[PDB]
């Protein structure tokens, strides 16, 4: 019974529904932006989410996201700038997150992120401290708030909930709230609340986001070095794999 | 009978009601973002925008911004990074520009900005060149789209109609369009068109904005060239002045 | 593989993800209004429409309707109004239907209705001309439009495409259009464009709902008569039965 | 000092900004409705509200209104109903109330509303008894919630305190709350609270609007005695004159 994919109606009802709900809360969703790279499974053991669908409420790993930019910004760089230029450029998501679901634990080497809630409310785990990088030194300015501990309660996917154990601050972000940062080599994960009657609808700004991924396998390179660049890792080898590609039957 | 300041009075009312209008759209606009620096006034010849009022459809140079974002995006960076990082960042703004103003003709040397048209339409101009930097190379990917001409009959600001000579390039933005990227060193202006029955509202993502102003007069800096680093070049001499602080009586 | 009912997981998708959209739309859905008499099948052979799905596009008669005012407007009338009370009241409900599916034709003795669209574009079909009652003298001022004839190439639910024949009149409305009304005795029905990106969203806003349905089955009857007093005449007999009540299985 | 009326660019800032935020929160508004009579003051003491003007919070009695429709609902009535028609009909507006300011106390005799709070929070103050008519038995079914008790500190307008004596329930209502009904005869006024950050934005759905104003001076009566028919009682006199008609300068 262990589902292996998603059929192509599951798939098209969960993504055109969450693109006509991004339209409603007046986020620019072009049709190209529509795809099969926007519904995201972290996994195969992850499909199962839809043996009783997105709005069980159960812990599993699979999002939406909706990308209306993601540019370089490289233009018009001092060429010294070149080998630093991956950790800058510009990247605008949506992001939807149904009832019990989760954005798996991760953190990018590269990318910082801010968040901005739109509908819903979304509950943020994660690491103050940064995950240091094999001799180098690196800047600070603001590091990141302590936050409080967890909530009694949260029900996480099952066969993962060991990803978890790091992200031990937390927060509970609402609509209104000021712009919530996410530095850098920071782990991260976030969900829906399970009672949620509405989807968790999430505005993300951040730097470039650097993904070979499915629909992303077609665009030219700013600068060398960025060609097949990789910039997300994981804390689950299992979310790793089906992160690139959603199979559809 | 020139105009030297805006009263309290006139300020208020502007800007409360630009926050409202924001709040309505879904903007995160936070008490603190809606201070005597939103409204902004380029140059003391401007302020007779407020003669007639904002819905007079006069062109003049005036317009609104309340910022919820301005992430110098620094920590995690490698040391090596401390010399560009000024040209990254994130800055998230909402822009609001009352029939026929304009937000006035400009370049910035290291911010790279984005629109996205929440209300209203949004008529761009700009230069499809970027203004070369004395004695240095820089990195080019995709340039800028060499646009449109003019259409006729666009009504420009008494006394700064040769500022804006240079932008010859036009494009007119809508809700729902792709994203619009302005790089940085390119000269633009942007207005609302002067027949439009509501303000023009703009989600504007770019990356760090540095900016000594009135408002932003008191921030510890993320690195030491960062402090008093201006990134802001007005065609109009006329311009710089009054962009700093408005003249509230 | 005549589907005759709805899978408890495909009702609940179906109307808690419009539930979320009109919410985000900013219609006030409170907890009540979500349930299993919300999402509407007009008939046995309708049930086919969840054979591929609500974004099939494909032409079947099955709506949703939020409820958040049905008021009798009794109170405070002089005791002679009792018998004529009917035709009043106020009723304010959320309407969404998916690409291709229709509000099948049908009128009302005593109910006029209204449309405001809120999302997506509405095809509304209908007879200029009233259902002329037995042997009564009725009252008229501002009568029906003749509006437009149909547009080519419509698509209509098999084996119901003549129920369709009488209601020749057709306008197209869209967000922002004047509120258009539908006087009490006109054939009516409406569907979203089959190439629709959106659920058909429609604010309606009429007299006096009376409907012994499954979820109204359980209030106090303001006046003797109306008590079991139904409202509701559509074209197709097959469209009438399961109106009042959605096999979910 | 005592403002006597308003001037051509204080109404303006006033009506226009006002249709931009409605138009914001998906109202549809349309060039017809922004007229001179959106802009409503009750009585020459209340344009002191523009000597310091709509955002000093101040306690005054003026209001804005854009109305969608004022539907008489008369046609396809049995002849019969002639009489009691004046009670039905279907009229949808959208109210906009500024910090501190009021809808003054006042009755109907035939009209019946309902509100839908869409931004901000409504004070409302109402008589939880209908006024009695002389000699003539009214119907009953739901009468209307007795509510709670005033809560303390509210600021009324100055020289009309007396006026909201009898208006002891109190009720506030929020974005989301289910739909609230007004009766016909009950006495009634509301306030946005004096912190509010936002204007007070309202959907209202209630029977047809009998109301021979200045913008209300040209249409056809459905029916002989709806001519020149007045359904507004203000408890203050002070309030009724100017109810008709802003005095624009
Ligand atoms: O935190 C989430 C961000 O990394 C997103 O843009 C995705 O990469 C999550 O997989
Ligand atoms: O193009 C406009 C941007 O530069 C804004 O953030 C302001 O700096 C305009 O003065
Ligand atoms: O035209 C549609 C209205 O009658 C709705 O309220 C429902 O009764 C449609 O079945
Ligand atoms: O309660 C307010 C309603 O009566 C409105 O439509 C206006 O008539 C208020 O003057
Ligand atoms: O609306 C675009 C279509 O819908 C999405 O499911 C994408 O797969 C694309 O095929
Ligand atoms: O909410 C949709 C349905 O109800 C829930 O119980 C899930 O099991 C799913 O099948
Ligand atoms: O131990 C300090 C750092 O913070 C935690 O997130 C760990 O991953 C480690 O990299
Ligand atoms: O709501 C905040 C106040 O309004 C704005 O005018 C700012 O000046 C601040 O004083
Ligand atoms: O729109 C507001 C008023 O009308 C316009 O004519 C301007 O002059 C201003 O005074
Ligand atoms: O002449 C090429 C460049 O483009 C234009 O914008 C000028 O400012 C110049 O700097
Ligand atoms: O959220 C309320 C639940 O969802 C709807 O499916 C209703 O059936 C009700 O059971
Ligand atoms: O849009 C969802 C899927 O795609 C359409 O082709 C329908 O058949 C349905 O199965
Ligand atoms: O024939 C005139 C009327 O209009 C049409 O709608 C028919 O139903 C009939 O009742
Ligand atoms: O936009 C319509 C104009 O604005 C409002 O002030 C009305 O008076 C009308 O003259
Ligand atoms: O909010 C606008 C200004 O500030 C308030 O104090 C009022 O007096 C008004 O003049
Ligand atoms: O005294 C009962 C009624 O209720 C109150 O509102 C009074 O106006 C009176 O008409
Ligand atoms: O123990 C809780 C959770 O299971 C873990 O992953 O993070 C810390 C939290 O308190
Ligand atoms: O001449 C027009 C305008 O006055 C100038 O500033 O830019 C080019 C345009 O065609
Ligand atoms: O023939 C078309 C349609 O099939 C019918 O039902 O109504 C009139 C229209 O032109
Ligand atoms: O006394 C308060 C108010 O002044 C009056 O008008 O209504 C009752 C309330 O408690
Ligand atoms: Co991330
Ligand atoms: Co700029
Ligand atoms: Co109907
Ligand atoms: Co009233």
């Amino acid at each position: 019974s262990a589902r292996t994919s998603i059929t192509r109606r599951e798939y098209d009802e969960w993504v055109r529904e969450a693109a006509a709900l991004g339209k409603a809360l007046r986020y620019p969703i072009t049709e190209k932006m529509v795809n099969d790279s926007a519904g995201i499974v972290f996994g195969a053991d992850q499909y199962d989410a839809f043996k009783n669908g997105m709005w069980s409420g159960e812990p599993y790993e699979a999002m939406i996201i909706f990308e209306s930019l993601n540019e370089p910004a490289v233009d018009g760089l001092p060429t010294g700038a070149a080998p630093y230029a991956e950790y800058s450029g510009l990247c605008d998501k949506l992001m939807i997150v149904h009832p019990g679901k989760f954005c798996p634990p991760h953190h990018h080497g590269r990318k910082t992120e801010s968040y901005e809630v739109v509908l819903g409310e979304m509950e943020v785990f994660y690491s103050p401290t940064p995950s240091a990088e094999s001799g180098v030194e690196l800047l600070n300015f603001s590091g990141m708030p302590v936050g409080s501990p967890w909530p009694e309660g949260v029900a996480l996917p099952k066969g993962r909930e060991s990803s978890y154990e790091k992200l031990t601050s937390y927060v509970r972000l609402r609509a209104g709230d000021p712009k919530f940062v996410m530095h850098r080599k920071h782990l991260h994960a976030f969900r829906c609340p399970p009672d949620s009657d509405v989807p968790l609808v999430v505005r993300q700004v951040s730097t470039y986001s650097h993904e070979p991924t499915e629909a992303a396998a077609g665009n030219h390179a700013p600068i060398p070095s960025w060609l097949g660049m990789h910039d997300n890792d994981f804390v689950s080898d299992a979310a790793n794999t089906g992160r690139l590609q959603t199979a559809i039957s």
